[PDB]
C-alpha cells in the first residue's frame, strides 16, 4: 500500500471528523461511555475548530497538523501544539484497521523531523492511564512517564 503524509487542508474536514469518530470509539471502548464520546466529538472535533486549528497549520503558526493517506484517503492524523521551543502531542489517531503497521509511528516521525527543523527539542503528551494501545505505542518510540494529572500520564521525550 501506498502511504503518503502531508499537512491537512480545509478539505480533510470531513473525512477528519470521521477517522477521529472511529478511533475513538475503538480506543476508549474500556473507559468512556458511547454518549460522552459522541459529546466529545461533537464539542472538541466541530467543524469550526478543526478547521481553524487546520488553518493555524498551513500558516505554520502554533499547530502542526498532518495527516497518512492510503492511495489519497485519509487513515490517520497527528495534530501538534507549539508554545515557545515545547511541543505538546494533542492527537495521534488511526483507523482502528489500519493500526499496527507503524503509520503511527511514521506519524510520529515526520513531526519530529518538522519540530527539529523548527529547533523544538521536548515533547509531552496526556495519555489516559487505561489506554494501553496508546501508552505501550509511546514508551517502545522513546516516550517517558514524568508525571500524572487526573486519569492520565504525562510522558515526555527530550531530543
Ligand atoms: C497509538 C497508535 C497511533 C500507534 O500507531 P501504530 O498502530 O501505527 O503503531 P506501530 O508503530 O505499528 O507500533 C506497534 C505498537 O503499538 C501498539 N499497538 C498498535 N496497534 C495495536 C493494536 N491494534 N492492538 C494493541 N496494541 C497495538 C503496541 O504496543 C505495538 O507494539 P507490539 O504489540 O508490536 O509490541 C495507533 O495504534 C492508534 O491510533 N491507536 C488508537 C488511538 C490512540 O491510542 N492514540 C494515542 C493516544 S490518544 S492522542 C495524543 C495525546 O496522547
Ligand atoms: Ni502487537
Amino acid at each position: 500500500m501506498s502511504i503518503e503524509i502531508r499537512k491537512l487542508s480545509i478539505e480533510d474536514l470531513e473525512t477528519l471528523i470521521e477517522v477521529a469518530r472511529e478511533s475513538w470509539k475503538w480506543t476508549y471502548a474500556g473507559i468512556y461511555s458511547e454518549e460522552y464520546i459522541e459529546s466529545w466529538i461533537r464539542e472538541k472535533y466541530s467543524k469550526e475548530k478543526l478547521l481553524n486549528e487546520i488553518v493555524r497549520s498551513q500558516s505554520n503558526l502554533d499547530i502542526l497538523f498532518l495527516g497518512a493517506f492510503a492511495d489519497s484517503t485519509l487513515i490517520g492524523f497527528i495534530e501538534l501544539k507549539i508554545i515557545a521551543n515545547k511541543a505538546e502531542l494533542l492527537r495521534l489517531y488511526l483507523k482502528p484497521e489500519y493500526t499496527h503497521k507503524k503509520i503511527g509511528k511514521t506519524l510520529l516521525l515526520e513531526a519530529e523531523k518538522i519540530m527539529k527543523k523548527k529547533g523544538i527539542l521536548e515533547c509531552r503528551l496526556y495519555v489516559h492511564r487505561q489506554n494501553s494501545v496508546g501508552f505501550s505505542f509511546y514508551y517502545k518510540n522513546g516516550f517517558k512517564v514524568e508525571d500524572t494529572d487526573g486519569s492520565d500520564f504525562i510522558m515526555e521525550k527530550k531530543y
